[PDB]
Formats: structure tokens, C-alpha cells, sequence
């Protein structure tokens, strides 16, 4: 009885992919995850439906992934490398690419807080990933689809709570959301319409 | 001296589009070179005259440049990502009919890439960095009047008029509004002020 059943994930090898993976196995998606060639998903865990092994920079290989999904969740970045980057942006044109030749509407999106904030507050080391978290928030607003803007504060280790609060266009009140938190809500906007078109910042006080 | 004659290069952009809106409300009569005409808008405000051609081709050029009192560029190459030539050829080819058809006034977009260390352009925006930074040296290098436009990030926010020119540096924000970015393009032609130099015009929006 899933509405929304067939899932592509992209960044699912990250830190908050490998539990939005988790959970989503555990909670009955068909999982399709594009992963690069040299990272696979770890043997011990959960396992996807289906793999799609290339990059976010290849249209064939984004193509492959979104083809016949009901929905697209984005946890795309750079790890711990601050560098210049376009990688998000980019693959984001890709995605969107695909969405649009395929018929898939929904798109949930990863960037960061950052976008709420007074920008010339940003942290200077951040700002060549923020700049391109920008362009890719750009890119998914400017397509049409129906996009759920995902802008986290710090992503923490603590639990799953599905307790934090989702604040709409504009920061929270807790400067932390943990990655299973996040994951959890990620997955929360494939069930509803209502953060269709706005920007969300989840957040929690873990305690 | 005064400037009612405009030729718009990348007018189908999404700076041009807006800027060259912008410049037929205002007044001016301008002139586009477009690859398709198809991809300007039918209704609203529409350009005096249309020449269908390629930057690239000096013929098409010249058509557009003869008879105007200055000339935009907001040409680009979105989807470039290792070496490429077109913007700097282009600017060459500007240059040239500009001399030929006595024409002084030019305002060209870059990119604030140009203001910063080399080392903060993603390896993937390096080939338009480059040959933006040919297309300066074309336009800096021809005497003609050049205004150097270098806008950090282009956003979609609603028309200002408020922003901040920043003159040879940057400024502290990092964003402009297309519209605004256009707005400024215009301002250009009614003062000689920036003439000669860098300008980097951002805002703050919220
Ligand atoms: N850390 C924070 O406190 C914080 C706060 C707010 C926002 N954010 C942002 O939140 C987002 C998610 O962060 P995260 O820590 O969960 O992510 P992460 O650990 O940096 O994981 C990035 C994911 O993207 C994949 N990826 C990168 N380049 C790719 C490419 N060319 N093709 C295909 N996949 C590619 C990575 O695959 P590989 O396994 O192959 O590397 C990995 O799965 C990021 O954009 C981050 O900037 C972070
Ligand atoms: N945040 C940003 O995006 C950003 C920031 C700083 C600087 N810049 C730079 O600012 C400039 C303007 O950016 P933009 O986004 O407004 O431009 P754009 O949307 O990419 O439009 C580029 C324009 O140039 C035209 N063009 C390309 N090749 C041509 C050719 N051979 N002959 C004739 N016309 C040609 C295009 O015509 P068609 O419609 O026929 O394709 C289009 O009208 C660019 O140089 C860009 O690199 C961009
Ligand atoms: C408290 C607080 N931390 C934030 C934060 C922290 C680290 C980040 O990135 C780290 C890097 C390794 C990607 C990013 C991003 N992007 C955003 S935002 C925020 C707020 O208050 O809004
Ligand atoms: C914040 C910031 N963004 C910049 C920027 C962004 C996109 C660009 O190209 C778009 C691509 C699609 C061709 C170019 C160029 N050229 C430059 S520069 C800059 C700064 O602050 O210096």
C-alpha cells in the first residue's frame, strides 16, 4: 500500500545516506542508489534493491538511477574536503535532467542552513561548499518539480528520535540534528505535499 | 555622449533576457544577435531589431554592431567545462566591428572569479574562467571604453535598484539579483565613471 515505493538515493554511501538507506530498507522502499566505483556500500549492512554503479557527473549513469522511481532523495557532498566544488550543483542538473525525461515529480534535497543565514556570517572554510549548495538549491527551485529544500544545521552522531522540529523558511531552534534524524525526515517528505516548495530546517535538542 | 542605441550579445540569457526587458521599458532602442529567435519572449517588452547570427560569425557581428552608441555583453557558455574560446573569439569579433563603425562604449560581464585567487574557481568552472579572463585581457587591450563587470553569484531575487558597486575589489556580499545585475549593465551607459575599471556589484536580499 506504498504510494511512494521505488526510491532513487543519491549520497546513500555518506554519512546521513548509509542511515536514510537503513531506514528506508527497514521501512519497505525499493531502494535504487547510485554509488561510485571505487565506494560501495558496506557488506555487513543493509542491502538496496537495486545498485547503479557511477557518478553524479554522468548523465547516462543519473538517467539509469532516476529511471522508474516515484521519488528522488539528494544527500549528495563532499565528505571533509572544504575545496571548490560543483559537484552538487552539477549532479543536481543532472537529476533534474532525469526527473523531467522520466516523469518523476518529487525531489527531497540536502544543502545546509547556511542558505538562511545572513550569508556574510558563513564560516569563510565553509563557503566554497556553501556557494556550491547555493547554486544547487538554484538549480532545484528553478526546475519546476515539486522540491523539498532540506537545509540541516550541524549533523550530529546522536539517535533517531523522529522527535525534532521542522521549521519552515527560516532557522530553528537548536543549532543540531543528528543523521538519523535527518535521514528520518528526508524520508517523512515522501509521505506528505506540505514542504513541497518551501525550505525546512529540521533541528533537535537531544537530551 | 548619450546613449539611446544599444547592441545586447547574449540578450536570450538569463541576465540578458532581463536586461534587455529592462532596457526597452527604459527606452533604449536596441539591437540583438540571437542564434534562435524563437527563444525570445512573444509577448511583453521586445527588442527594436533582431539579427539572427552567431557571435562567432563577423559578419553577424558587424550587422549588429553598425550604428549603436554602446554595446552589452552578457555572453556565456553554461555548459563549457574544458577549454573553450567562444566568449573571447566573440569579444574579438565585438571589438573589431565596434573600431570599424566608430562605436566607444562597451560594458562586458565576466565574473568575480577574476577578483579572487585562482584557487577558489571549482576545477570544473576553470575553462570559462579562463577565457573570461581572455575576454577581458580582448577587451581591456582594445582602448576602446570597457567597463568590467564581475558579479559573484547571479541569483533570482526581485528587482532592487538598492545594491552596492564595489570598484576594483570586492565587496561584502556575494550575491546579485539578475534584474539588479542588468540594472547595473544600464546604469553603465548613463555615466563614465567605471570606465577603465573592475566593477563587482552585489547585494543584500532577504
Ligand atoms: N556535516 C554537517 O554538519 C553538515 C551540516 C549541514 C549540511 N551539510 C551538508 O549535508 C549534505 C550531506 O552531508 P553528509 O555528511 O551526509 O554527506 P557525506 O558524508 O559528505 O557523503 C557524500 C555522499 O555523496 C556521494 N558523492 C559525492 N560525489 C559523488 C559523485 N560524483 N557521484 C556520486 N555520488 C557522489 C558520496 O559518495 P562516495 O562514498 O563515493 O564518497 C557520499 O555518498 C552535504 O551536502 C553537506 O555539505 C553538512
Ligand atoms: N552565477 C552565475 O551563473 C554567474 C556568476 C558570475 C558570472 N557569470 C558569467 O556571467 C555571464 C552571463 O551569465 P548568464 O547566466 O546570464 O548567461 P547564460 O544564461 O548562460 O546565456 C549566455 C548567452 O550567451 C549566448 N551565446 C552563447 N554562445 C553564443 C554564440 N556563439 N553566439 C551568440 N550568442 C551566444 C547565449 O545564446 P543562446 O540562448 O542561443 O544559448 C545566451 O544568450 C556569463 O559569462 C557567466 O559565466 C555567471
Ligand atoms: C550550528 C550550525 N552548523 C552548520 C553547519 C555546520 C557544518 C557544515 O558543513 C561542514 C562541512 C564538513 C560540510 C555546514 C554545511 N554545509 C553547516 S549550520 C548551523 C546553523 O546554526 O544554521
Ligand atoms: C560566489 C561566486 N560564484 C561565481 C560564479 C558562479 C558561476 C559561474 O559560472 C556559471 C557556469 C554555469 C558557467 C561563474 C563563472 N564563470 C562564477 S563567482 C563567485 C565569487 O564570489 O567570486
Amino acid at each position: 500500500h506504498m504510494a511512494v515505493k521505488k526510491i532513487a538515493i543519491f549520497g546513500a554511501t555518506g554519512q546521513t545516506g548509509l542511515t536514510t538507506l537503513a531506514q528506508a530498507v527497514q521501512a519497505g522502499y525499493e531502494v535504487t542508489v547510485l554509488v561510485r566505483d571505487s565506494s560501495r556500500l558496506p557488506s555487513e549492512g543493509p542491502r538496496p534493491a537495486h545498485v547503479v554503479v557511477g557518478d553524479v557527473l554522468q548523465a547516462a549513469d543519473v538517467d539509469k538511477t532516476v529511471a522508474g522511481q516515484d521519488a528522488v532523495i539528494v544527500l549528495l557532498g563532499t565528505r571533509n574536503d572544504l575545496s571548490p566544488t560543483t559537484v552538487m550543483s552539477e549532479g543536481a542538473r543532472n537529476i533534474v535532467a532525469a526527473m523531467k525525461a522520466h516523469g518523476v515529480d518529487k525531489v527531497v534535497a540536502c544543502t545546509s542552513a547556511f542558505l538562511l543565514w545572513d550569508p556574510t556570517k558563513v564560516p569563510p572554510r565553509l563557503q566554497a561548499v556553501t556557494d556550491d549548495h547555493i547554486r544547487m538549491h538554484k538549480v532545484l527551485r528553478e526546475s519546476g518539480l515539486k522540491y523539498v529544500a532540506v537545509m540541516p544545521p550541524h549533523i550530529g552522531d546522536q539517535p533517531l528520535t523522529g522527535a525534532y522540529t521542522v521549521t519552515l523558511d527560516g532557522r530553528g531552534p537548536s543549532r543540531v540534528i543528528s543523521k538519523h534524524d535527518l535521514g528520518h525526515f528526508m524520508l517523512r517528505c515522501l509521505t506528505t505535499d506540505e514542504y513541497d516548495g518551501h525550505s525546512t530546517y529540521p533541528s533537535h535538542q537531544y537530551q
